[PDB]
């Protein structure tokens, strides 16, 4: 599937949404997932979370009036989610995050 960094990152500047294979807490959670039994991909098999919004409490992203931002896991396969996550925003500037945003690296 297109669960990278890269792949998930050109597909968004190019369409403009996730791939298929993304479905929101929401999604996830009428599906059966509940956070802490790690059982995701049992309940939706081949599918990642993403497209939730991200507040940017901590103010570690660039702000700006109207800009809001998103986010998705990123290399998860199955059982417990990662700490690996893409952060985007309205304006398509694309952060990557290995330590469940403590830190931010630009990427797009
Ligand atoms: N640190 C931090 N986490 C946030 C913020 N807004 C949303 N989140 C989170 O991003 C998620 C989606 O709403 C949640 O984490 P998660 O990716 O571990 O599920 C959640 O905690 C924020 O402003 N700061």
């Amino acid at each position: 599937v297109i669960n990278t960094f890269d792949g998930v990152a050109d597909y968004l500047i190019r369409y403009k949404r996730l791939p298929n294979d993304y479905i929101t807490k929401s999604q996830a959670s009428a599906l059966g997932w509940v956070a802490s039994k790690g059982d995701l991909a049992e309940v939706a098999p081949g599918k990642s979370i993403g497209g939730d919004v991200f507040s940017n409490r901590e103010g570690r992203l660039p702000s700006a009036g109207s800009r809001t931002w998103r986010e998705a896991d990123i290399n998860y396969v199955s059982g417990f989610r990662n700490a690996d996550r893409l952060v985007y925003s309205s304006d398509w500037l694309i952060y990557k995050t290995t330590d469940h945003y403590a830190t931010f690296t630009r990427i797009r």
